[PDB]
């Protein structure tokens, strides 16, 4: 079997996708931000706090055929921004663009933080990541992508983002169409339940590339690109007027500017970011300060190839026995 979605920004920035999701049957489609750095699937349901909830479509079990409560199953996650949710669990069918899973593991908010609140366009989360980082207690539960594995033509799924545009997720199947050249696989290490692997270093602009390896994780739920310190610093220097500022949170640069691109390496590959891309706009409406799209992972511990860096590339992740990570320019 195979799936494809279309896949869409919420917003003028790009700050995250929505890719639409059946669940239940009757379907109820709700539309999901696809998290390859988190592994559970969590909506806003009938059952989220009422006080909590402002536009978004809710999933209600009690309307689905299929449903069942996972008895005794509660499930509580926090993501790398502070926000967090918390609930109940149900298994029923759910659908990604034509692929379907039977008994999946749907986890029902009942609690949600303000960042969800304030977002009503997106409905929930389907986590990518590998299984081994659900919160589902005390029976830990398969991502969408573990329970379709043996299922799919292949065992992969591609993330291709648009900039300012949709872009599709394929679940089972490589769309050659979809990117130039050829891609390049590069090794992956699951021991912390991410898609973690290692570039091969990067160029600010028209400038030589600089070999050196920069461990991180292939991240479709983070907006931006965060990158050692060291990285970031060689970025904004070429940028008149870009600071880093503890007031905003990050570094900031003159909306007047023209940004360079920025080239990660995969294996002997390269992927080149344009400079509009690192572009998020104005810190406040009508301000002249911009903020950066390629951010310091100091004091996240990580670093995370989020959006800014997807979106320029097709991404294959395979997960097979050995899983790998691909990237081809497109
Ligand atoms: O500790 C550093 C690390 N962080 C992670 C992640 O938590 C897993 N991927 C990312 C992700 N964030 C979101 C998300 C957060 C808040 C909202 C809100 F604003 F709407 F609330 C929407 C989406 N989704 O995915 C970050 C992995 S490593």
């Amino acid at each position: 079997s195979t799936g494809s979605a279309t896949t869409t920004p919420i917003d003028s920035l790009d700050d995250a996708y929505i890719t639409p999701v059946q669940i239940g049957t009757p379907a109820q489609t709700l539309n999901l931000d696809f998290d390859t750095g988190s592994s559970d699937l969590w909506v806003f349901s009938s059952e989220t706090t009422a006080s909590e909830v402002d536009g978004q479509t809710i999933y209600t079990p009690s309307k689905s055929t299929t449903a069942k409560l996972l008895s005794g199953a509660t499930w509580s996650i926090s993501y790398g921004d502070g926000s967090s949710s918390s609930g109940d669990v149900y298994t029923d069918t759910v659908s990604v663009g034509g692929l379907t899973v039977t008994g999946q593991a749907v986890e029902s908010a009942k609690k949600v933080s303000s960042s969800f609140t304030e977002d009503s366009t997106i409905d929930g989360l389907l986590g990518l990541a590998f299984s081994t980082l659900n919160t589902v207690s005390p029976t830990q539960q398969k991502t969408f992508f573990d329970n379709a594995k043996a299922s799919l033509d292949s065992p992969v799924f591609t993330a291709d983002l648009g900039y300012h545009a949709p872009g599709t997720y394929n679940f089972g199947f490589i769309d050659t169409t979809a990117y130039t050249g050829s891609i390049t696989y590069t090794a992956v290490s699951t021991k912390q339940g991410f898609w973690e692997w290692t570039s091969t270093g990067y160029a600010v602009g028209s400038g030589t590339f600089k070999s050196t390896s920069i461990d991180g994780i292939a991240d479709t739920g983070t907006t931006l690109l965060y990158l050692p310190a060291t990285v970031v610093s060689a970025y904004w220097a070429q940028v008149s007027g870009a600071k880093s500022s503890s007031s905003v949170g990050g570094y900031v640069f003159p909306c007047s500017a023209t940004l360079p691109s920025f080239t990660f390496g995969v294996g002997s590959a390269r992927i080149v970011i344009p400079g509009d891309y690192i572009d998020f706009g104005p810190i406040s409406t009508g301000s002249s300060s911009c903020f950066g799209g390629i951010q310091s992972s100091a004091g996240i511990g990580i670093n995370i190839f989020g959006d800014v860096a997807l979106k320029a590339a097709f991404v294959v992740f395979n997960g097979a026995t050995t899983p790998t990570l691909g990237f081809a320019s497109k």
